[PDB]
């Protein structure tokens, strides 16, 4: 078996390599990417996302979100609270702020304690989740506005023709905004390209772990447990790294760096903290690998998760007995 202790790898493909997104997914698997949960792609030399990014700053962050935590700086909890629109010039002012800006720091190590320490303390706000994409029309490789959609994966692997569209998001952040603990919508792949600014920390949990990690977490938010069987679908749970090794939950971390690709990998728990000023996007992304994953993916019922129009048929067509209780949630 490849990568048995579940390491996060990195991959270097040449431009040759890069045209077949497909194959290169399952090469990766080949060496035993998906273990992990997690994998970084350092795109070729001659490769460019877009000639520059000198135009961006009129991009509109309609419902910024002000992230306010509760609880202990290892065990917390962050809401979203709704801010008024900004622009990306404005955005990117504000995290340049005394108020806001990455403190000094010696090293990501140094940075990641201060994050950790501190983050309870502040709330940073995030521009998150906005529809749109920064790739260029003529980059044919690695595109995340032109793959393959997750209704043609399934129509190939199982001849059932379904409604929906699958576009991708931009995410602009800023010192301490953070992701928290989840998997994707139905289990799904995600790829996220750091377009521009400073780095991306990511914490994970292997596939063939996740479910110590929802033990964990039922301990650890012992209400948001009673309330919803698939809390972690809430999206707004943290567990520090040292609460981890404490309780000996198997994960890994890495950061990411402006002009790099992650991908996350079925069942993969992630989570994550931004360390400055950047501008990443993102996509979910299936392969016939995800298709048993997608049957036994866990679901929010509770009303909390409320999630995209697409979802609908994933659900209707892998999980038909769930249907009708989880459609009682979305509505
Ligand atoms: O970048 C972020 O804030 C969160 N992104 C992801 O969870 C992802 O790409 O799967
Ligand atoms: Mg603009
Ligand atoms: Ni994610
Ligand atoms: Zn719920």
């Amino acid at each position: 078996a490849q990568n048995p202790n579940c390491n996060i790898m990195i991959f270097h493909p040449t431009k040759e390599e890069f045209n077949d997104f497909d194959k290169y997914i399952a090469y990766m698997e080949s060496q035993g990417a998906h273990r992990a949960g997690l994998a970084k792609i350092i795109p070729p030399k001659e490769w460019k996302a877009r000639e520059t990014y000198d135009n961006i700053s009129e991009i509109l962050i309609a419902t910024p979100l002000q992230q306010v935590a509760s609880g202990r700086a290892g065990v917390f909890t962050q809401y979203h609270k709704k801010k008024k629109a900004m622009t990306v010039g404005e955005y990117r002012h504000l995290a340049n702020s005394k108020k806001y800006q990455t403190p000094p720091h010696q090293n990501f190590e140094d940075l990641e304690r201060k994050y950790w320490k501190n983050r309870i303390y502040n709330s940073p706000i995030y521009g998150a989740d906005i529809s749109g994409s920064l790739f260029d029309e003529n980059t044919k490789q690695w595109n995340l506005g032109h793959l393959g959609t997750i209704q043609d994966l399934l129509e190939k692997e199982c001849g059932v023709v379904i409604e929906g569209v699958n576009t991708p998001y931009l995410y602009f952040g800023m010192w301490k905004t953070t992701f928290a603990w989840h998997t994707e919508d139905m289990d799904l792949y995600s790829i996220n390209y750091l377009h521009l600014g400073e780095p991306k920390t990511w914490y994970v949990v292997p596939p063939e772990h996740g479910q110590r990690l929802e033990r964990l977490a039922r301990e650890l938010f012992p209400g948001s447990s009673r309330g919803c069987g698939a809390f972690l679908r809430h999206k707004v749970a943290l567990i520090s790294p040292t609460v981890l090794k404490e309780n000996g939950i198997p994960f890994n971390r890495i950061t990411q760096e402006a002009g790099e690709f992650m991908v996350t990998f079925p069942y993969g728990y992630h989570a994550g903290f931004n360390h400055g000023f950047n501008c990443a996007e993102a996509i979910n992304f299936a392969t016939p690998r995800w298709i048993d994953y997608g049957k036994m993916a866990s679901q929010c019922s509770c009303g909390e998760a409320r999630v995209t129009f697409s979802m609908d048929a994933f659900v209707r067509i892998l999980q038909p007995e769930r249907y009708d209780l989880w459609k009682r949630g979305q509505d």
